[PDB]
């Protein structure tokens, strides 16, 4: 089936044959996209896929790349489902294709989705990031790569040569660079590329815009839940170095009171088995947290010329369109994790001490003052113990300092800039959701909708979440083609307004139609993006 | 006519008879209760009144004590209703009795009045202090003294014999004791004393609950707009020493370059014309600001034992019934005297930096980061320069931080102790107002309400404005007799209940009934009262 045969820039590929409830889809799983960055290739900048002879098979997903896995609670699927399902190994640099079958008339736009998992661990591999829907339904050309995540993705020993850092990002770079030159062969339009990823993956999607090379590979972009520019998704260089040494010598690189040798530091955990580190990623931290990460984006000077903050402080976004948004509690999830008094288990009815505690952990790099003003700000001061509260405010303090805040400064200083912005609040609790009802809509939680999973009659949604689902990949898609989600020249009832730094305007991504609001989280934010910062900048 | 010839411990008297709408009055006008504080008793405690010949005429209004006048706005009503009415004299020292036509039948309780001006200005004498309605028609004997205000009253060289501090707050003292040993003579009972005042007499009131001399000499208290605690009704013993010599200076006491004799300073000072000291009052505040006073309470370790703040912090409160309430906006009047952009005659609808630098004026004791704090607290992040927001933001700044959340800061420290507490906001802004609407009710316009100047009918209220009135004289004089400004046993309806620390209850004193609420500006009152100190002690 010529279908399933293509010729790439690099080989001949077969893939298989897919079907989704409304129809047949081509998909073309494990396309390596460059050389395996093995043995004394690890932690160095990605190399492009050498050509291969005969028909490269095609028709599998594979291995996720090596990374730590969830514990926590074994059997769960509210966290099981965001492990690596196929087997993990340094070998893992492919990425994934669905097109519809057949094959498009015309270039379609395609979507390239980056996934995200604190920089630390991730897969295309995985369920929810099934593109067939998306391709079958929308008609779209969809693309998911892997990407190296923790110490193999960014490690870096600023200034060196063999470990320099943002390996990860320069992975998913190079995958651009192939759908470019190829996704032509798939139906695909190497002239509407739209970056769209959620969590570190939209952080990284970030970068790419932040990042000049990356410009040329993309013309749209999406970022859910995540931005370049808060507290987690970067680190200084001298940050990343002390954290590099440190894993390195908790690791025995180099042994005995050896040094000043980066080489020879970077060679002998070149030796050292993948699980050797992932067993000491979490112990290069600075302090007890949460929504902080060990290995991610280090700010080099050269994949990022300064700070995400600088960038999109005074990058040139004059004509970039781009969709951003937040879910219901992006905080939840997050508490499960380190914040003693919440479980999955119980109501997480938390104490004030408790709550106290919270915001240390909660906002690491606060002084005192600091958390005083937090927890000021986030205290209901006519009932400053009601368990209740201080639960949901606990939430907040995480997702608003995260992610929410985060996104609209980035969204704010887009605007400003010249971008074309578009804001949501995804607020639609999933049916299925394992997690307990206090997490209500928790970081990640929008994904099953914007991939289409509800139109798959055995996962069980309801009709509505089908039919709200079909919306959600209908703006996505739209914003895909013309770089506005809304309904085509249909002005079809409530429209979508582009965020402006004047009315601040974002819509309830739900169940109900539309409904635009203004101003995201605005007092708040303004007291994490505007005051918070000189108040630990003074302290 | 017996009704107005009056024996009281140190001679006879003889009243004159009032007319109000509803019935004659007895009114004892010009009462010495103390020794004229002149000549070589200027700075000193008072004297009690010498026992004196004859018939005392008490017919009449005495002389105001010696003050600053407002010029500001020569010939407006809104200003000029504040200024004296009498002439000025150092020779002040006299009270006024207000009893019904005729002498109740039984000891009737007593309502003592306390005016309020920055206690550096103010008068009995006034037209808004009528005691006649409040006798007339709730048959209370009523009572209102002078107390030396401006240096007069405060000037102090803590620990000096001459001029110890805090004199014209036992001149009040004093004419508390004259009630106590001879309201009896006007059918009061000395066992029903209820301190009430506005402003600094509020503020007054409040010593005298912090003070324990005071303590015997009334059970309950009312503080309108006005508390012992904020910022601006007490300075320490430094600052006030530092505004003495200061002022002395500039009046040439002492000349040349003497010095080390507090004793020759204030003998010097004693030979200064009244109004010499009164033209230098202004000059020895330490920053430009407003709402802020020269000379006013000192803590001397005297009168108060220690700042207010630590004893409303730990006095025993445990039976004092104390009404409490405040005004819709306290600080607009303050804004025209001193803050640019800020007129009576436009709508003052303001700039960004003129609000940034009212800011600096308005809370002139902050440093830069605690101003912050506060333009973060009070700015609209949506409309950051929206002139009206600025507008109203200016003058709550001003509000909350001297009026409000110190009412609050109060009301809640003296439920905890034991007090019995009610509060209120009053809301009616007078029809016959003259003030510019953008002031709504500004500070002190609650008192023609209180006082029942509605009721007499050449001043023209509004029917309702008359009702109102007596409403509210009903709740005054019933928590005067009770301890609870409720209707009798008669459950007429709308209730008011005690302020308290978990729910926090107040209500809405205005044109329709009462509406009880939770939480005095609970959040920005927890911004000032609870942060914001801790903010200043770090800076």
């Amino acid at each position: 089936d010529p279908q399933l045969l293509v010729r790439v820039r690099g080989g001949q590929l077969r893939g298989i044959r897919l079907k989704a409830p409304g129809g047949p889809v081509s998909a073309f799983l494990g396309i390596p996209f460059a050389e395996p960055p093995v043995g004394s290739r690890r932690f160095m900048p990605p190399e492009p896929k050498r050509p291969w002879s005969g028909v490269l098979d095609a028709t599998t997903f594979q291995n996720v790349c090596y990374q730590y896995v969830d514990t926590l609670y074994p059997g769960f699927e509210g966290t099981e489902m965001w492990n690596p399902n196929r087997e993990l190994s340094e070998d893992c640099l492919y990425l994934n294709v669905w097109t519809p079958y057949p094959r498009p008339a015309s270039p379609t736009p395609v979507l390239i989705w980056i996934y995200g998992g604190g920089f630390y661990s991730g897969a295309a591999s995985l369920d929810v990031y099934d593109g067939r829907f998306l391709a079958q339904v929308e008609g779209a050309v969809l693309v998911s790569m892997n990407y190296r995540v923790g110490t193999f993705g960014f490690l870096a020993l600023p200034g060196s040569r063999e470990a320099p850092g943002n390996v990860g990002l320069l992975d998913q770079r190079l995958a651009l660079q192939w759908v470019q030159e190829n996704i032509a062969a798939f139906g695909g339009d190497p002239m509407s590329v739209t970056l769209f990823g959620e969590s570190a993956g939209a952080a990284s999607v970030g970068m790419h815009i932040l990042s000049l090379p990356s410009r040329s590979l993309f013309h749209r972009a999406v970022l859910q839940s995540g931005t370049p520019n808060g507290p987690w998704a970067t680190v200084s260089a001298g940050e990343a170095r002390r954290r590099a040494t440190l894993l390195a010598r908790l690791v025995g690189c180099p042994p005995g009171g050896a040094g000043g040798n980066d080489t020879e530091l970077i060679a002998c955990l070149r030796t050292r088995p993948a699980q050797d580190l992932v067993d000491h990623e979490w112990h290069v931290l600075p302090q007890e947290s949460i929504f902080r990460f060990s290995f991610v984006p280090v700010v080099d000077g050269d994949f990022l010329s300064d700070t995400p903050e600088a960038l999109i402080n005074t990058g040139d976004f004059q004509d970039l369109q781009v969709l951003v948004g937040v879910v219901k509690d992006e905080g939840s999830y997050f508490l499960v994790y380190g914040v003693p008094g919440f479980s999955k288990d119980n109501e997480s009815l938390i104490s004030r001490a408790q709550f106290l505690a919270g915001v240390r952990i909660g906002v690491p790099q606060a002084s005192d003052l600091a958390a005083e003003a937090v927890v000021l700000h986030y205290t209901d001061w006519l009932h400053p113990e009601d368990p209740t509260h201080l639960r949901d405010a606990m939430s907040a303090v995480v997702g608003d300092h995260n992610v929410v805040c985060p996104v609209a400064q980035l969204a704010g200083r887009l605007a400003a800039q010249g971008a074309r912005v578009y804001a949501y609040i995804f607020e639609h609790r999933a049916s299925t959701l394992t997690w307990p009802l206090w997490m209500g809509v928790p970081h990640g939680y929008e994904i099953e909708f914007i991939f289409g999973l509800p139109l798959d009659p055995s996962l069980n949604y309801t009709t509505e979440e089908r039919i709200f689902a079909q919306r959600l990949m209908k703006y996505w898609t739209n914003f895909a083609r013309t770089g506005d989600p809304n309904d085509p020249r249909d002005s079809k009832s409530p429209q979508w307004p582009p965020y402006t730094t004047a009315a601040q305007q974002y819509v309830s991504l739900n169940l109900k139609p539309l409904e635009v609001r203004r101003g995201l989280r605005a007092q708040t934010c303004a007291f994490w993006n505007r005051f918070l910062p000189k108040l630990l900048s003074a302290t």
